[PDB]
């Protein structure tokens, strides 16, 4: 029987068999009051303190959300969905330990990504306990709300502040501070690491006051505040909130009577009118995300990055070399996930007005301009690629590389990663190459579990890549020091070195798409 | 490696054999296949080329160093031998800009560019490609041992080729 | 001591350990165990460092060892705490005498109980720590004798002998390296031959029996304190190291062994200075320079003599890798000792 006291009660954890040793996972943890009535909307209260004992012992409730009904038993798409019950109350978090119970050990802390609108810490390649028995690491995951109920914003308005998921995250990040001792972890050596909306989250906790002492170091793969998706501006969250309120019926003058109103509503009522906040929307939309609320955030946040105003600590940052075809069979015509889909000029021109919604015609002329410019003109995939490279390079690659820059120039050590296995196992077509999301699995060291069919290249890339993890989470510095491997030399503005994961020889090189992101990121701002 | 180490002490093979065989991992059928041409190539032309170029530059001269990945899409050999010996010399001569004569449409490009580069550093010291937005060659030096790798898709900079081999053929292997 | 010592006048802020051998690789790991860092200000590593190879037992090692000493004290057990408990009612005599024996085979170097990564004392692998720099922040003097290895040479390889010249041949030293390395592959130990029998040349009787002291001393003392004071000193810190080669007037040893392991101590401790104790006045002088060096890092960080117009005592840096010889008549400063021994004890032998 493994109990461990916390601060507002006792919990009962369970042990499990990995790898012929034990790990202890303690499986839904509340960690807030549950944000349900009067709470919805409102940043998340203390917890009350039980006397009994809590039984951790399996997953808890995912937050509302809408889910992704694109492939109907499609594997593919139907992993990332939730897979517990959906409900308001649904504030929990886990700890996986390693058993023996580490005296001191390193924690990392996973934020889930989705868009800011769906996403569990449940879902299994999340799951910490190979992490736990491989490493000794203590791993922590927290699910904090999403969509409307996690973000939505009247600006100011206690009722409904904004940013109510990112103080969730952070109100997680507190109970580690102040309940993980108690299972053997260090509350002074804390790593968050998220993937793509977990890792802006990731990037802004780097930014927000409120977070600096409740962390170490940060690892960001596939996302980052400053991605064109990941903060909503003061003047769309108004117009977004109005609008949900129009659809519910809820439209008051009052404001504070809008929030009471939209209190009313069933969560279905809430989840099913989000999509249409917005007049047009496309695969990337964020209807309800981050905003400067004043509070969690204090200003717009590149402002912040660019002024040196964040956490001075080591980061490690990362993207797949395939970030966008994932995103083009929800939309982008001629696109399927079942052929090859060679698309055309006129079709590569209608997939960005998919993308691009407006950006005025001149905004998505200089696109295409830039992106092809064949060599040569007779590759029948052409266009295929090419808008699978402008959704990957302006959503998630160059501002990944861009916050990295200009994080570094301030003095710390950053490492970045292009990561370029494509999973023996990924149920996507081969054109879709090495998608979104599914370093994942290899981070979270899936592929250490022999029953599971990866090949053994790909088991011995993930031990590597969570050896570099934990020592980066430990020590600040992610190299594999035992088997001759290739060194990970620092990010600097100047080279701007990055390392590549893959199954055969991983590489230093420099300057990951440079003309790409010059054209992003120096010109794109301005049509 | 008794056929290409004829003697070659029995320890001088071994050692061949233990620093190539060193599979991640020992699964790939084709592992011992491609050891042995790795064995052949980088003793006999890859290690002593980048070693050449190495000491040619301490002594004061830009020097500049390729790693050509482009198999010709006419090649008669096999897939198995790859980019192999000596077929890069059409691309250098510019046969492929021959349009009547089946090499692809990059392959054209390509040694129109390579042709470039030649003559360039051959009127003026510098085997650049100034027109067409290309990826600008980096002279060599000893320390960071940049070199620029050709083939009919992205050229890269990249440093310290075969570094771990080399230091094999060319720190220890004179020794046995 | 840092509770007690101030009540017999010491300063328990100004501390520094110093050991030799196996006393030196704990003095190595207390610079890497978080629970020491505030009980020492500095450290003293003569002849030893946890990267040596005989000084951390793996985990697996460990528990094979464990459980081969129940298997013979009649332990074996399913339960593990049972295990222990019986090993609890053995006598101190029953476990001693089958610890030389948890092990298939063996050298005169064998460690079979030491240090291991337990989680607590330990917490991670040490090789990693060193790496990347995750230690105590201080000042070490670290050093060597000129003839580590030879002492063991008497406890196990053909041909040897304390009472005796030990003129060898290459086939007893290549028997020598079966003693001294038990598996190590058959390249592992032609590669040992082949570094260290390139001779200049092939005509000194006493080649061989010179070669084996080497490989001993350099692959187990020399190159890991090398090593470590490189990675050490790569994080910031003044280091200091010695090369010790003065042998004993006293020494009870045969001369073909040379400034052996461990006789360095006796001139640390001051010895020497005593004279009715029959040591040379040149042993006197060198003990005499020693002890105030020692002191003066304990004190000050800085191993100077600095009255007497001595040679000045250079920091350790890597790239030049500069170090001090302690012998009677003139020490100098002299760089990268056993360079190219190291280079292969350290970059490539791991690797077989
Ligand atoms: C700010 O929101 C308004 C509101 O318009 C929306 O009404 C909502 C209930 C929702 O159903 C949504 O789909 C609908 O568009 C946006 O105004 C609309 O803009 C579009 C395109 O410009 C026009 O065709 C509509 O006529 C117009 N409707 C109204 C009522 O004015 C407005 O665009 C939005 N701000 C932006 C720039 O996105
Ligand atoms: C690859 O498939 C796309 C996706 O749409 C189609 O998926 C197919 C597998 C098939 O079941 C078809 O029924 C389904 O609609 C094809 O795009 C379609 O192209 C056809 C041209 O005949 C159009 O009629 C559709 O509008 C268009 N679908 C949409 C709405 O995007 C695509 O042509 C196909 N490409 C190939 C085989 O190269
Ligand atoms: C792990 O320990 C086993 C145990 O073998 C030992 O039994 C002990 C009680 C002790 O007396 C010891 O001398 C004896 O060897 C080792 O297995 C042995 O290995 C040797 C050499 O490979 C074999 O010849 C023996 O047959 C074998 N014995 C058994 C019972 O299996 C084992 O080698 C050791 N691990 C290593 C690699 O050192
Ligand atoms: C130096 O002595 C060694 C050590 O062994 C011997 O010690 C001698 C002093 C003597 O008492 C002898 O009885 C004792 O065994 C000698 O090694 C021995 O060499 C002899 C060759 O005649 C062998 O019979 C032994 O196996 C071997 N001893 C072992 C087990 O190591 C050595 O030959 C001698 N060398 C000299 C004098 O140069
Ligand atoms: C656990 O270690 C505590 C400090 O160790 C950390 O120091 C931090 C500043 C940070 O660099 C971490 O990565 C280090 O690991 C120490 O103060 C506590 O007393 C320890 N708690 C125990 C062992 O109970
Ligand atoms: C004894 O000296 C104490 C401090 O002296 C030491 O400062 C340390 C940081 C370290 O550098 C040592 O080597 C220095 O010698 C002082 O604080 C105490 O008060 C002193 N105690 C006495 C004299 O009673
Ligand atoms: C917690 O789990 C244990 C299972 O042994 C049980 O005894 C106790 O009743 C549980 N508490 C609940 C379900 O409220
Ligand atoms: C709006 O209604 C709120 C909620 O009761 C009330 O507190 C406030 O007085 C009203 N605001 C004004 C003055 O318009
Ligand atoms: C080191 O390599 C060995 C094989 O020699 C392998 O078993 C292990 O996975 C490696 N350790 C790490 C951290 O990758
Ligand atoms: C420059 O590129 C053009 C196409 O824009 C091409 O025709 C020509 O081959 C190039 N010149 C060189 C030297 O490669
Ligand atoms: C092993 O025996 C110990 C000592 O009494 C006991 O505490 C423990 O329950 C046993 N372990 C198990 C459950 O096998
Ligand atoms: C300094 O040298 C004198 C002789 O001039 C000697 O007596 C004394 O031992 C020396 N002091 C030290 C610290 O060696
Ligand atoms: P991330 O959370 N970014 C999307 C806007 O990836 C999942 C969609
Ligand atoms: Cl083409
Ligand atoms: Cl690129
Ligand atoms: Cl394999
Ligand atoms: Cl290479
Ligand atoms: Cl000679
Ligand atoms: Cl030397
Ligand atoms: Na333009
Ligand atoms: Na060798």
């Amino acid at each position: 029987d493994i109990i461990i006291a916390t601060k507002n009660g006792k919990v009962r954890g369970m042990q499990l068999t990995v790898f012929g040793g034990t790990v202890t996972a303690f499986l839904g943890i509340p960690y807030a009051q549950p944000p349900l009535g009067r709470l919805r909307f409102k940043k998340p209260q203390s917890l009350t303190k039980w006397s009994d004992i809590w039984n951790a012992t399996k997953y808890a409730n995912s937050c509302c959300q809408n889910i992704d009904q694109s492939f109907p038993g499609f594997h593919g798409s139907e992993m990332w969905n939730p897979n517990t019950d959906l409900s308001e109350d649904c504030l929990y978090l886990n700890v996986w330990i390693p058993a023996p119970k580490p005296k001191n050990a390193t924690v990392l802390i996973w934020i889930y990504g989705g868009g800011f609108q769906t996403g569990t810490s449940s879902l299994h390649v999340y799951d910490g306990k190979f992490l736990a028995r491989v490493e000794r690491v203590i791993v922590v995951s927290m699910n904090y709300r999403v969509g409307a109920l996690g973000f939505l914003a009247l600006p100011g308005n206690p009722e409904a502040p904004g940013n109510m998921g990112l103080f969730d995250q952070q109100l997680a990040l507190q109970w580690v501070q102040k309940n993980i001792a108690a299972f053997g972890g260090n509350p002074k050596s804390v790593t968050l690491f998220g993937e793509s909306a977990g890792a802006a989250s990731v990037s802004l906790h780097l930014l927000s006051p409120g977070s600096h002492s409740l962390f170490t170091r940060a690892i960001l793969q596939s996302g980052s505040f400053n991605a064109p998706w990941a903060v909503t501006s003061l003047y769309e969250a108004r117009n977004r909130t109005l609008n949900l309120a129009k659809l519910t019926g809820c439209s008051r003058e009052n404001e504070t009577e809008i929030i009471k109103c939209l209190r009313n509503k069933d969560p279905q009522e809430i989840l099913l009118n989000e999509a249409f906040v917005v007049p047009y929307g496309t695969p990337l939309s964020v209807n309800f995300g981050p905003t400067v609320d004043g509070d969690f955030l204090t200003d717009m946040p590149d402002i912040l990055l660019e002024l040196g105003q964040f956490k001075k600590t080591q980061i490690l940052v990362g993207v797949n070399k395939d970030e966008g075809t994932a995103f083009l069979v929800y939309g982008a015509p001629g696109f399927s996930k079942d052929n090859n889909s060679i698309i055309t000029r006129k079709e590569f021109q209608e997939g960005l007005k998919i993308f691009f919604p407006g950006v005025s015609e001149f905004g998505k002329e200089s696109i295409l301009f830039h992106y092809t410019d064949w060599v040569d003109d007779q590759r029948p995939e052409n266009y295929r690629e090419a808008l699978g490279d402008v959704v990957g390079d302006y959503n998630f690659i160059c501002p990944a590389l861009e916050f990295t820059k200009k994080f570094s120039e301030w003095g710390n050590n950053a490492f970045f990663y292009y990561f370029e296995h494509r999973s023996s196992k990924l149920p996507w077509p081969e054109w879709m190459g090495v998608m979104h999301g599914y370093e994942i699995e290899f981070v979270f060291g899936l592929p250490l579990e022999r029953r599971d069919q990866y090949t053994k290249a790909e088991e011995i890339l993930s031990r590597s890549i969570v050896k570099r993890w934990a020592n980066f989470a430990k020590y600040g510095n992610p190299q594999e020091t035992q088997n001759n491997s290739t060194s990970w030399p620092v990010f600097k503005s100047t080279e701007q070195k990055y390392l590549t994961l893959n199954t055969e020889s991983t590489r230093i090189m420099t300057k990951l798409r440079a003309q790409q992101c010059r054209f992003w990121t120096s010109f794109f701002p301005k049509v």
